[PDB]
């Protein structure tokens, strides 16, 4: 089984969407610029992964409905 959550990136461009991970957190972040290029819109979704989720297995899939799907596999205890 894997661990996944969704992010709302509907009004942003793929270039500005960024996924930053580390030992126990994932950080999705985007920002939409105007014609000139001034930031008119930005957010930052910073998650706190469980201890069994491997942060190096994080795949990301943008879909046509404007939702970003973060996905990481977990090695549960046995």
């Amino acid at each position: 089984d894997a661990y996944e959550f969704a992010v709302d990136v509907r009004d942003f461009s793929p270039e500005d969407i960024i996924v930053t991970t580390s030992n126990n957190h994932i950080e999705v972040r985007a920002e939409k610029l105007a014609a000139d290029g001034t930031v008119m819109n930005t957010f930052a979704h910073k998650s706190q992964l469980p201890e069994d989720v491997d942060p190096t297995s994080v795949t990301s899939a943008l879909r046509e409905d404007g939702s970003l799907t973060i996905r990481a596999r977990r090695h549960p205890h046995t």
